[PDB]
């Protein structure tokens, strides 16, 4: 009951068949509030803030324990049994379509279905893997971030939006500008550092792959990969929407595609 009060999880909707929809990086829940009118006539739609949000008490990110995913999956299973959910649907944004993964391989039988938007399960390149970055890049980067937050967040925000979407670039960097800059930088790290290729052929649930257009931190191809490698039953979806963050830019279109997966 604390860990809800404290990750601010809301359950709304006139439905009954539940619909989990967790954020992703540098926004919180708020960030499906376009989205959520589509889904309150026919699901219960729980929502909750990742520890690393701006609208999270700070106190509680506790650096000496949320060092991987494995620990944001605590909080995840926490908040689904505490509140009697036997089994969902649910909806990750970037690093929470990873911590849903982790999340069914735990409990296979909590979820009916994973709708993965934006995912990636590793960003740095190798001979064989295309992830968008090279690793010898990465560390000039985080130095700027360190140096200067808001250079950093206003450099970032319109490259993550992608699309001219201003207001959407507005409102992305409103929710990195919540976020202390060292728990930005620390959570950047640990979502670089991830690589959930190892496991992915362990997930047995049936997945659902969003890719936008040009998408800045996820390639096609990895969107290929996941389909390619996921265990279970994977469809792509390829969203004639441009940029990482859909539910921001073009929430009436995502609603509709979510509403077509979910149907499947």
């Amino acid at each position: 009951q604390t860990l809800l009060d404290a990750l601010n999880v809301r359950v709304v909707g006139s439905g009954e068949r539940v619909l989990v929809l967790a954020h992703g990086f540098g926004t919180d829940q708020s960030a499906w509030n376009r989205i959520l009118p589509f889904f309150l006539r026919d699901y219960r739609v729980v929502l909750y803030d990742l520890v690393c949000a701006g609208s999270v008490n700070p106190d509680f990110f506790d650096f000496r324990r949320y060092t991987t995913l494995d620990p944001y999956v605590d909080d995840l299973l926490h908040i689904l049994d505490a509140l009697g959910i036997d089994q969902c649907a649910y909806v990750g944004h970037s690093v929470s379509a990873m911590i849903g993964i982790l999340a069914s391989i735990r409990r296979p039988e909590l979820f009916s279905k994973l709708i993965l938007i934006g995912a990636s399960p590793r960003f740095l390149n190798d001979e064989d893997y295309h992830g968008g970055f090279e690793q010898g890049e990465i560390e000039k980067v985080f130095s700027a971030m360190e140096a200067n937050y808001e250079a950093w967040v206003n450099g970032f925000a319109p490259l993550a939006v992608g699309a001219a979407v201003p207001a959407a670039v507005r409102e992305f960097s409103r929710t990195l500008f919540n976020m202390r800059p060292d728990i930005t930088l620390f959570v950047s790290r640990t979502v670089f550092n991830s690589d959930m290729r190892g496991v992915l052929g362990l997930v047995k649930v049936p997945c659902h792959i969003f890719q936008t257009a040009r998408d800045h931190s996820v390639p096609a191809s990895v969107a290929t990969y996941l389909k390619n490698h996921l265990g279970g039953k994977n469809t792509v979806h390829w969203l004639n929407i441009e940029g990482h963050l859909p539910h921001l830019s073009a929430p009436t279109l995502l609603a509709q595609e979510l509403r077509r997966a979910l149907s499947h």
